């Protein structure tokens, strides 16, 4: 699966 995103820290949009 794809990521989810945490936070800030792991974002990419």
């Amino acid at each position: 699966s794809k990521w989810i995103c945490a936070n800030r820290s792991v974002c990419p949009i």
